[PDB]
């Protein structure tokens, strides 16, 4: 419990909040107006996320070193951290917008039944395959770092305004999708819906069970994010992986993905593909612009 301001500490005079985008599990989200953040910009559109009023000093200390977890990360497919307002109150941090928000809400509001229909259809075959190489893309990166994500989901991709998907911001979606997770005492929340076998076994993440999470994704983008398993319950959930079951594909599934998430459900994680193998499957059918901007083509990789 220390928190240090670094480099990454801005004024808050800087920082004007506009409006709610969302409740995160440790408070609310605000979309917000940032003057002088990103060299080259006199002003940003931010999304800036706080704690609870009732939380404490520690808690909020613990909420900053958790955020500060992606300091080090530049990737055009992961959401980008701008800065931090450590200094009085409210504890801000000051996050790269994304328009359009977190994927499972996205992927939700495109059902033809939705209350919230934007009038875009379901994603094209096209689509997805974009949608599945950004995601692989940021997780190449974010893998190639040593860094497991243990948490991989549509809840935590977010949708920018020109409709990239990008890993979001870590670890905002445990309060809007609090039924995602399984809280076991002595190891927290658990996605178990999303977990690999080995990961439900042992209490154990690694790249491979993130390539088993991204499976899920998939299965979520064409299934507009059904909860995966419905009806059955999380402990039923649990032994049904362990014991070897994974997802059967939605209705109307495109071959290619369907290959996709076999791929990613083999039992031994030894036998799983690579995030960058993802990529190089799928590099020939993507936007022009991916290889200026991937992870994947970059002299980095
Ligand atoms: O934590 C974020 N970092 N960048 C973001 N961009 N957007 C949102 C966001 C969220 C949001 C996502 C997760 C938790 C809380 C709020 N909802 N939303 C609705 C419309 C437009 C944007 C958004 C959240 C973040």
């Amino acid at each position: 419990s220390v928190y240090v301001p670094d480099e990454w500490e801005v004024s808050r005079e800087k920082i004007t909040l506009l409006r709610e985008l969302g409740q995160g599990s440790f408070g609310m989200v605000y979309e917000g107006n940032a003057r002088d953040i990103i060299k080259g910009e006199a002003e940003t559109r931010v999304a800036v996320k706080t704690v609870n009023e009732s939380a404490s000093l520690r808690e909020r200390i613990e909420f900053l070193n958790e955020a500060s977890v992606m300091k080090g990360f530049t990737c055009h497919h992961v959401v980008r951290l701008l800065g931090v307002v450590s200094k009085g109150q409210p504890t801000l941090v000051v996050m790269e917008l994304m328009a359009h928000g977190d994927l499972k809400s996205y992927l939700r509001s495109l059902r033809p039944e939705a209350e919230n229909n934007p009038g875009r259809p379901p994603p094209t075959l096209q689509e997805m395959i974009q949608m599945a190489a950004e995601i692989a893309d940021g997780m190449a990166y974010l893998n190639a770092k040593k860094f497991v994500h243990r948490d991989l989901a549509a809840r935590n991709c977010m949708v920018a305004h020109d409709f990239t998907v990008k890993i979001g911001d870590f670890g905002m979606t445990r309060d809007i999708y609090e039924t995602d997770y399984y809280r076991k005492g002595g190891k927290g929340l658990l996605p178990v819906r999303w977990m690999a076998p080995e990961s439900l076994k042992d209490g154990v993440f690694t790249t491979s069970s993130d390539m088993w999470s991204f499976g899920v994704v998939l299965w979520e983008i064409t299934s507009l994010a059904e909860q995966p398993y419905q009806g059955l319950s999380n402990e039923q959930v649990l032994k049904f992986v362990m014991d070897g079951g994974y997802l059967d594909q939605p209705d109307n599934c495109p071959e290619r993905v369907t290959d996709l998430m076999r791929m990613c459900w083999q039992f031994n994680p030894n036998m799983r593909p690579t995030f960058l193998e993802i990529v190089n499957l799928l590099k020939d059918d993507l936007h022009p612009s991916f290889p200026e901007v991937s992870f994947f083509h970059s002299e980095e990789n």
